[PDB]
């Protein structure tokens, strides 16, 4: 009944029946429905249904972190750190981001490598954000994976390894990461933490310059220009030169200004 009680609540939310939708969720909160009271959380931090009120979400999205709920416990975290809906506090962040991550929040552990690493509101510690990132990388959160890579390549927090770093790098390529796939394609071109394979770099080049990377289109440009990857192109490495331009590849920008040789009319 608890969990139909919801379900019902997001159905009279999306017909922007926020006032029943309330009704369904107050019901199912009071039926420990984790669930239930984090959308309700949500209803008073968009003042849906209701008046807005982040200090009444901020209790609700705690009701759901005791009831396990870990979306619940990351938001907390999130109002904690800023300030927001509830005085500041980093003890408290750090106490919900970590239970989020516990119960498997991917962003939970993110937050956590972050704050580690960034050291702004504690002391920087690379090693604990290796250990957060790590966690957050297994968990498949593509940024994750891709900061977990820079540790590895430079070696903070945890031995400086290659492979390793490659090996994150990649994950977070096929968790969609445009960066990873930018990292990656450059050690697979050097040869770091893998032997050269321009092959491989054309595949993370070509995926990076798909997902609107930069300087993958431009990278991808530069393989082509010289044939190293493929054979030999230079009307189409052109034409990756011109997207990288556009995506903001400066490198792009000049090499297609030396580009312009043709037959005038």
């Amino acid at each position: 009944d608890p969990k139909e009680l919801v379900g019902l609540g997001a159905k009279s939310y999306k017909e922007k029946d926020f006032t029943q939708a309330k009704k369904y969720f107050e019901k199912a909160c009071d039926l420990k429905e984790n669930s239930g009271c984090f959308n309700l959380g949500v209803l008073y931090y968009q003042g849906q249904g209701v008046e807005k009120n982040l200090k009444k979400a901020a209790s609700f999205y705690a009701k759901a972190c005791d009831l396990n709920y870990s979306n619940g416990c990351h938001l907390l975290g999130n109002l904690y750190y800023s300030g927001q809906g509830v005085s500041q506090n980093t003890n408290k962040a750090l106490q919900y981001y970590s239970k989020a991550c516990d119960l498997k929040y991917a962003e939970g552990c993110a937050s956590l490598g972050g704050i580690y690493h960034d050291g702004k509101v504690v002391t920087r510690d690379f090693k604990k954000a290796v250990e957060y990132f790590t966690k957050a990388c297994d968990l498949n959160d593509g940024d994750g994976c891709t900061i977990l890579g820079s540790l590895y390549d430079a070696g903070r927090g945890t031995p400086k390894d290659l492979k390793k770093a490659l090996a994150s790098y990649d994950k977070a390529c096929d968790l969609k990461d445009s960066p990873g796939c930018f990292n990656a394609g450059n050690m697979y071109h050097h040869g770091e933490g893998a032997t050269k394979n321009f092959k491989e770099a054309l595949a993370r080049y070509s995926k990076a310059c798909e997902l609107e990377n930069g300087g993958g289109c431009f990278n991808l440009g530069a393989m082509q220009y010289n044939g190293e990857g493929v054979t030999r192109n230079e009307k189409q490495a052109i034409e990756n030169f011109k997207k990288g331009c556009k995506l903001g590849a400066k490198g792009a920008c000049d090499i297609l200004k030396q580009l312009k040789i043709k037959v005038h009319h």
